[PDB]
RNA sequence: AAAUUAUUAUAUUACAGGCGUUACAUUGUUGUCUUUAGUUCGUGCUGCAAAGUUUUAGAUUAAGUUCAUAAACGAACA
């Protein structure tokens, strides 16, 4: 909440990263401008559908998160 | 403009007809049982690879009954 980014508690599907068209494909995204507020424009389903990586993640426990 | 064509009857010959054979040559239908949370496809992942996809020989119910879970996640039909 504090650094505008996600988490997840509950479980790693994996292919998360590796096969997200199949699982993080049907989830919405929005598009935001350089202050984090939503433009509010309708996105085209070619850009709905495209793969949204994270640019860093860390890991708590990643003796169970191999 | 008497020949043509229609119908009908008769005749003619290919045949028609056959509960004749063959359900073990067939269409269709039906009887009986059984498997029917199961197949295939897509993507991901493991193994050099053929392959595997892993927890799990899960829990629960009279019973897929209901639920949980795993490097798997979906889709489609059963
Ligand atoms: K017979
Ligand atoms: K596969
Ligand atoms: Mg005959
Ligand atoms: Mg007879
Ligand atoms: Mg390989």
């Amino acid at each position: 909440k504090k650094t505008h980014g996600y988490y997840v508690s509950t479980r790693w599907i994996p292919g998360t990263l590796t096969n997200s068209t199949e699982i993080s494909g049907i989830w919405e995204k929005q598009e935001i401008d350089s202050n984090d507020n939503p433009t509010e424009r309708a996105l085209s389903p070619n850009e709905t559908s495209k793969q949204v990586k994270p640019d860093l993640l860390v890991v708590l426990n990643p003796t169970e998160n191999r």
